[PDB]
């Protein structure tokens, strides 16, 4: 069965003050592969992923801060929060040349950062990931009332701080397949105290959906215009029906973005490795070696 353990010893570095918790393995020299995670999820979600690649590949998969074994400061947790933190922890580390494997919210901080560091970037690979979304009829139905209760400070606060809906409710209902009590227990553990949830009620809140909020679709619109110029090789995995990319999307976009591979992973919400990790890591190694890195 897939993977329930997370057997990474853990990495910490000083970031502005917070301390950063980030897996690190595979080999030392050669280009490191940046794992970024999103909402409401931690360097858990490549647990199934990573070994594919840490044979051939050094694996960095930080928690964003606020989450996973990250420290927990008193910010809003905007996506310029997380944008600050990643900036300094990619810098904290020393990485020069990277690629990106990248979903949800990381995905928005992993374009964001390529587009404003291009010669960095060798290759993205990402799935799920945000893009703006034009009107509150592209948001999947089966989610849209509720998503849309997220987004206000009476009924979205409720929901995501005080009951922990993200974590109880919308992670199980972003993966096809049933999640573990294991698995559960692993995605709540930051997440035990209800002061700690701000970043899971504060990123649906930044979600570019209907034209809100007016700076996240711009800065989003901003990378998505680089990625359909850019020549930085793209993976693209995606899952039927999917939630942020649905299939139509997703055909879309392997056809107009260069250089870009895109992998039918099968049934998928968003978190697409939950439901097929050793596709996805398998085709991320393959991806890998026919790179120059
Ligand atoms: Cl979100």
């Amino acid at each position: 069965g897939i993977g329930t353990g997370f057997p990474f010893d853990p990495h910490y570095v000083e970031v502005l003050g917070e301390r950063m918790h980030y897996v690190d393995v595979g080999p030392r020299d050669g280009t490191p592969v940046l794992f970024l995670h999103g909402n409401p999820t931690s360097s858990y979600v490549w647990r199934n992923i990573i070994p594919h690649v840490a044979p051939t590949h050094r694996c960095i998969a930080p928690d964003l801060i606020g989450m996973g074994k990250s420290d927990k400061p008193d910010l809003g947790y905007f996506f310029d929060d997380h944008v600050r933190f990643m900036d300094a922890f990619i810098e904290a580390l020393g990485l020069e040349e990277v690629v990106l494997v990248i979903h949800d919210w990381g995905s928005a901080l992993g374009f964001h950062w390529a587009k404003r560091n291009p010669e960095r970037v060798k290759g993205i690979a990402f799935m799920e990931f945000i893009r703006p979304i034009p009107t509150w009829d592209e948001w999947p139905e089966f989610a849209r009332e509720t998503f849309q209760a997220f987004r206000t400070t009476d009924v979205g606060r409720k929901l995501i701080i005080d009951h922990n809906v993200f974590i109880e409710g919308t992670l199980p209902m972003g993966v096809v397949r049933p999640l573990t009590e294991v698995e559960m227990d692993h995605y709540r553990e930051p997440f035990l105290n209800p002061v700690d949830r701000e970043p899971l009620w504060r990123f649906p809140n930044e979600l570019p959906i209907a034209g809100e909020p007016a700076n996240i679709v711009a800065l989003v619109e901003e990378y998505m215009d680089w990625l359909h110029q850019s020549p930085v090789p793209k993976l693209l995995f995606w899952g039927t029906p999917g939630v942020l990319i649905p299939p139509a999307e997703a055909a879309r976009l392997a056809k107009s973005l260069p250089n870009c591979k895109a992998v039918d992973i099968g049934p998928g919400l968003n978190l697409l490795q939950e439901d097929n990790p050793d596709l996805i890591g398998s085709e991320i190694a393959r991806w890998l070696s026919t790179l120059e890195i």
